[PDB]
């Protein structure tokens, strides 16, 4: 009498990821049968590649949530807003796929799996290939994951609800960046760190009274009273060397407010700064999900 936790939302150090985010074309009875079916295909992929350590996640935007759950629950869920009156764009979806494991090819099964199983009940508007890069780098040259939430202990904190309707389930952010490596490039190392609040090569902290206010660091780590706003990251890297290329950004977390109040201090909502990497990436894409426990995916009829 407990509720069981998506796969794909705690799962630390994949080297590959599938997102697909999509609209609804007809009727939003479609979305209960291939959800199940698409949950059901995830187990079926574990037990013929158990060494693959496979994980994935179904989540509805807000509209569609509303409709599945009857209004009940999801109480901070809400079509992405425009952060920065536009600086953060807004491209709200009604259905997100999240695949992640240790191999490209059987995440591809299973994004070929995920469009079986809602046909043509959806319309695709974007699919990434994450790939983790050297040294866990994001394609700027600086490491990506050092102050995630570690363990599976400390994760579920974070990213899972814990009691009521909801318990088991999470809330997603995924946002697109687009990396101008060229401009990055005009800029010096030290004025690059900066700009993160890291240093390169090391990864060492940058004290907060020695970096900007205007650094990413200082515009994402914030406190409540010395409380931390914690959110669990599974972003990658994603694109063409000559090509478009850039990070696709996605949390979890047990609640949209740590994850908004990081956006409205990062695009200039907060204090009127924004984040110094607007100098050289930007996001093309934003949207927010309700990712239910498996067990509510069972009750979806
Ligand atoms: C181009 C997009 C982004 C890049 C390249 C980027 C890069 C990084 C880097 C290099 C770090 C430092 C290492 C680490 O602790 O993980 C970091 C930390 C972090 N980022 Fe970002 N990030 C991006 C977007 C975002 C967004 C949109 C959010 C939240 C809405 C976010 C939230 C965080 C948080 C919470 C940390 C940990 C800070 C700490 O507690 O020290 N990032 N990011
Ligand atoms: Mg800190």
């Amino acid at each position: 009498g407990m509720s069981q936790v998506q796969s794909g939302i705690l799962p630390e150090h994949c080297r590959a990821a599938i997102w697909i985010e999509a609209n609804l074309k007809g009727d939003v009875n479609a979305l209960r049968e291939a959800s199940k079916i698409f949950v059901d295909n995830v187990a079926t992929f574990q037990a013929k590649f158990p060494d693959a350590k496979l994980g994935a996640v179904v989540a509805f935007g807000n509209n569609v949530w509303r409709q599945l759950s009857g209004g009940e629950g999801a109480d901070e869920l809400k079509d992405f807003p425009v952060y920065g009156k536009g600086l953060a764009p807004s491209t709200q979806y009604d259905l997100l796929i999240h695949i992640l494991s240790a191999r490209h090819e059987v995440n591809f099964s299973v994004a070929q799996a995920a469009l079986a199983a809602f046909g043509d009940a959806i319309d695709v508007k974007e699919e990434i290939h994450g790939f983790r890069w050297v040294e866990e780098r994001d394609l700027s040259g600086f490491v990506d994951g050092t102050e995630n939430p570690a363990g599976e202990e400390t994760r579920r904190e974070v990213a899972v609800i814990k009691d009521g309707v909801d318990a088991g389930g999470s809330y997603v952010f995924v946002q697109r960046w687009e990396h101008n490596l060229k401009q990055l490039n005009r800029m010096s190392v030290p004025d690059q760190e900066m700009m993160i609040g890291r240093t390169k090569d090391a990864n060492e902290e940058i004290d907060g009274d020695e970096r900007p206010v205007t650094s990413h660091l200082s515009r994402v780590d914030l406190k409540e009273d010395g409380k931390g706003l914690k959110i669990v990251r599974q972003s990658l890297p994603y694109g063409t060397a000559s090509g478009t290329h850039g990070l696709y950004f996605c949390a979890y977390c047990a609640r949209l407010y740590n994850i908004e109040q990081q956006l409205l201090s990062m695009f200039g909502d907060t204090d009127g700064k924004r984040d110094a990497m607007l100098r050289f990436t930007k996001p093309v894409t934003g949207g927010y999900y309700f990712a239910p426990s498996l067990e509510r995916i069972q009750a979806l009829g």
